[PDB]
């Protein structure tokens, strides 16, 4: 039984558990045994939460960042239902009290015993929150539709919970022996090396003597470093590069000088090197698992006596305002001098101080660390910055995690992508971030869900495979039931892969309608219907994908032939009609990042009461160049609409009317006005979003309208101006905002203010986007490579300017954009 769990975990994570043992590594072993006890205590805890609390775990509330409305309510084991008027201000409890008073008459005869489920979703309404604080209610309030909800009793929910049970002495300079290698090139070999603490070098880099591009090369050289061993910080990192010359990089490799047990390291080491794009401090500190093929450097760490890093007690024992809002040496000096007063009157400039403290002087570091332990907790925003690679020191990390704990799950979810990337930076397996992500993922099934996928999605990447795999195994130890739910998901994804593969070959030999019939046959196979049905959508686990409508499924006409999968739910009705797009072949990371940053803008706007009617559809990479997009129904490309087909409702004398006619036919009479509004708001939003983010090559083929008028974007290939992309006003948008008039400066300038608000709001959170992008550098995304990329943001948000200025700046670009418009 314990045996079956293991094989399930193996299949689930994409790596077999035997491989962890085969490593014969105490670091891994400890991480495994430790992290299991932890996840087991969490899982233990959970099985004894009260029912409401279990709901909170299982399906956390989805909330928005007087007026009448019709609601429909039913009770679980029955079809009969009732329609009430309520106020949008009513508590979920008031509604539940009605439900019951209605029932008990149609039946002859306590609201606290119930929670309201959304029909056909893993979504629930509970708490003291007026109805439309719940996203679902408020959402309905807009698209116009009637909320449909099911009274679920406490006995019913608890049944679910049930079914889910399971030192300073050493003064001599540091130096190593470089012995020999085993590599491939054309010319002389060289081995350069430096000691890093983050991005900063601890002293000048040193080099090898020029040998023949030959062997199996030999060196047997002392390389001595311009620093004394006693000054080596905890997180000291030794970084190698190997290249040829007579310029030409071959491989690289890094290691920590202290092991995970704080022991300094001796003596011989074989390093299996990673092939190159010279020195790479950010690169991982464990070796290339491809031992057969990979080049290897063998070194000798001299044995300086056994030595550990001193305990914390031993550590603990041992116009400035004007600058303080890059700095000269002299300034650096003043800051350091004022450290105490920094910790007293500018605690939020911590990051600035840490950047001036001398990491290659053990005495200075001890001073810095002493101030850290009395340091007041910082705001979340400051914590996100402290996770930067610039801050490799784990006492700082511990502090940053310490400050990060007051994250709401919503915030946590909103940054989860980035926190995962930072795991790639971690010098050791057992660490605080890992401990924290696991703990929060265990207290929240939604967080649990996405963490897994973020991790499961990168197992094809050898540098993170082990780390990630070990985390996923830990999590499963913490959630036997959720791992079943997830296998269901990965089983569906496996089938989709096989289906898409068939689609690629077939689509080259034959015509679309034929491949479509073939697809449906393959899908109608027993193994496919079972695999592809009755699951939770990986794009959002509260979305249930029940019955695939084979008849509706097809594939899209682009190189990779992405699949189009429609699902219905009888229990869910209309909002059980959902689609996903399976994509195998393209990298989805770029888009997912893009989609999350827009999502962020929307939350920011909404937190200041600006609702631009955005459309944040799911996008979720699941594996090697494989993931899913959320289908947005009742929409079409501008281009498609501008095919302006005769026979359709939008038959137009001039192409500029096409959109507006379409909108008219979907939105008769007084509905028309609302749709123009929806179009205007969301346009404002996507214009500002594409502009700040440097997303370009927008054309009518990658912009979509929905029948509500809402406009949104697909196919993000390029961002951060990655061919300075202008602001863009398409003539046809302007025309639609202007209600079909040549001049409508009333309508048009309202539109300007929306942009201006959206833009100005984002700037106030400029730093929040910077820190997040900072953290993304860890990803290896090709258009997220360096500083010039983070420069793009600085410039778009005109962050260094004043609001009066920036607005002025933005006003030119926006004008420039209107001029372009015919
Ligand atoms: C691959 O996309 C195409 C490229 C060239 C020509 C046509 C398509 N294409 C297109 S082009 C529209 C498009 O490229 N993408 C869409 C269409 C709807 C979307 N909804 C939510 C999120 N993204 C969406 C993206 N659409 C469809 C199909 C299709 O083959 C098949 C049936 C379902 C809709």
């Amino acid at each position: 039984v314990k045996k079956l769990i293991n094989s399930q975990i193996s299949l689930l994570i994409g790596k077999g558990l035997h491989e962890f043992d085969s490593l014969r590594d105490p670091e891994v072993n400890d991480f495994r045994t430790k992290m299991r006890q932890f996840c087991e205590e969490a899982a233990a805890h959970r099985q004894q939460l009260g029912w409401v609390e279990w709901l909170q775990y299982s399906f956390p509330l989805q909330l928005e960042p007087n007026r009448a409305l019709l609601v429909n309510v039913k009770f679980e084991g029955s079809e009969e239902s009732f329609t009430f008027q309520v106020s949008t201000k009513d508590m979920p409890l008031a509604l539940m009290a009605c439900a019951l008073r209605k029932k008990a008459t149609v039946f002859r005869q306590q609201p606290e015993e119930y929670a309201l489920q959304v029909n056909g979703r893993h979504e629930y309404l509970y708490g003291n929150y007026p109805l439309c604080h719940f996203q679902y209610i408020c959402s309905c309030l807009h698209s116009g539709l009637t909320p449909h909800l099911t009274m679920v009793h406490s006995s019913s929910i608890l049944a679910m919970r049930d079914e889910q049970s399971n030192l300073w002495s050493l003064e001599q300079p540091f130096s190593i022996e470089l012995i020999e290698g085993r590599k491939v090139n054309a010319m002389k070999l060289v081995v350069q090396a430096g000691l890093f603490h983050g991005n900063e070098m601890l002293c000048k880099t040193v080099s090898s003597s020029e040998v023949n591009v030959c062997s199996e090369p030999v060196w047997k050289q002392r390389l001595e470093f311009d620093i004394s061993v006693c000054d080596l910080p905890r997180m000291a990192r030794l970084c190698f590069a190997l290249y040829a010359v007579v310029d030409c990089p071959i491989a690289w490799a890094n290691l920590m000088l202290f092991d995970y047990k704080d022991q300094l390291k001796t003596g011989e080491r074989c390093l299996y090197m990673w092939p190159s794009v010279l020195l790479n401090p950010a690169g991982t500190v464990r070796g290339n698992p491809n031992t057969e093929s990979a080049a290897a450097l063998v070194i000798y760490l001299p044995e300086v006596a056994p030595v550990y890093f001193p305990a914390l007690e031993k550590i603990l024992e041992l116009l400035r305002e004007i600058l303080e809002r890059e700095l000269y040496e002299h300034e650096k000096d003043l800051v350091w001098k004022m450290r105490h007063e920094v910790q007293e009157h500018f605690p939020e400039a911590l990051a600035r101080l840490l950047l001036v403290t001398k990491w290659n002087k053990h005495e200075d570091v001890a001073q810095m660390l002493y101030l850290l332990c009395s340091w007041p907790e910082l705001p979340v925003l400051s914590a996100l910055e402290l996770l930067d690679f610039s801050f490799p020191d784990c006492y700082v990390g511990s502090f940053a995690i310490k400050s990060l704990r007051k994250l709401t799950d919503d915030e946590l979810f909103q940054y989860l992508l980035q926190l995962v990337q930072v795991l790639k930076y971690e010098s050791y397996l057992d660490c605080e971030l890992t401990k924290f992500l696991l703990g929060r993922a265990l207290a929240n099934r939604k967080i649990g869900h996405f963490l897994f996928w973020h991790l499961r999605s990168e197992m094809h990447v050898p540098s993170v495979a082990l780390r990630f795999g070990l985390i996923m195994e830990a999590y499963c130890r913490g959630s036997t039931h959720h791992m079943k739910v997830l296998m269901k998901q990965g089983e569906a994804l496996s089938k989709l892969k096989a289906l898409n593969d068939f689609v690629k070959v077939s689509s080259q030999k034959t015509t679309k309608p034929q491949t479509k019939e073939m697809m449906h046959m393959c899908m109608r196979q027993e193994t496919y219907m079972e695999a592809l049905s009755h699951l939770q959508s990986p794009l959002d686990p509260s979305t249930l994908l029940e019955e695939v409508c084979v008849e509706q499924c097809t594939f899209m006409d682009s190189k990779m032939k992405p699949l189009w999968i429609m699902y219905s739910s009888e229990e869910a009705g209309s909002a059980g009609n959902v689609g996903i797009i399976f994509k195998n072949g393209d990298d989805l990371r770029q888009d997912m990042l893009t989609l999350q940053m827009i999502q962020l803008m929307d939350v920011l706007w909404k937190q200041e009461g600006l609702d631009l009617r955005m459309t944040p559809y799911g996008c979720l990479p699941t594996g090697d160049r494989t993931g899913l997009i959320e289908v947005v129904l009742h929409s079409d490309t501008i281009a498609n609409i501008q095919l302006n087909k005769s026979n359709m409702a939008a038959t137009a004398a001039f192409n500029k009317d096409a959109l507006l006619n379409w909108l008219k036919s979907k939105n008769p009479g007084e509905a028309l006005d609302r749709a123009i509004e929806e179009f205007t708001l969301s346009c404002a939003g996507y214009c500002v979003a594409t502009y700040v983010l440097g997303i370009g090559d927008r054309h009518s083929d990658n912009i979509m309208i929905r029948e509500s008028g809402q406009l949104f974007h697909i196919d993000f290939g390029h961002f951060l101006g990655n061919f300075r992309v202008p602001f863009i006003l398409t003539y046809d948008f302007v025309h639609v905002i202007q209600q079909g008039k040549t001049n409508n400066s009333e309508k048009f300038e309202r539109f300007r203010g929306y942009c201006e608000r959206a833009y100005t709001i984002l700037r106030r959170h400029g730093l929040l986007f910077l820190h997040l992008f900072a953290l993304m550098r860890a990803a290896g995304l090709p258009e997220l490579s360096c500083s010039k990329d983070i420069q793009y943001l600085k410039d778009s948000l005109a962050l260094g300017k004043t609001e009066e200025e920036a607005l002025k700046h933005f006003r030119v670009k926006f004008n420039e954009a209107l001029r372009e418009s015919w």
